[PDB]
């Protein structure tokens, strides 16, 4: 079993924690990477009922297990807050118009 399923990608909570650690460090340092400048604010247009408080930031989690370092972000993201708490794992897979669905 996979802790999170994003389309056909299977992530363990340890893949998620590693991705969240890297994105939070950059957020704390006020730094970005990639043409889309991650980690960036996540507006939550979808209305996900996250149990941790906004503001939210999104950061790519890669199906290869590597930490995002600039380069293609893929469709999957970890979402965290300023308290370094995980809000969720979401994906562009199966959505249109730059929207997201939640990884189950």
């Amino acid at each position: 079993a996979c802790d999170y399923t994003c389309g056909s990608n299977c992530y363990s909570s340890s893949d998620v924690s590693t991705a969240q650690a890297a994105g939070y460090q950059l957020h704390e340092d006020g730094e970005t990477v990639g043409s889309n400048s991650y980690p960036h604010k996540y507006n939550n247009y979808e209305g996900f009922d996250f149990s941790v408080s906004s503001p939210y930031y999104e950061w790519p989690i890669l199906s290869s297990g590597d930490v995002y370092s600039g380069g293609s972000p893929g469709a999957d993201r970890v979402v965290f807050n300023e308290n370094n708490q995980l809000a969720g794992v979401i994906t562009h897979t199966g959505a249109s118009g730059n929207n997201f669905v939640e990884c189950t």
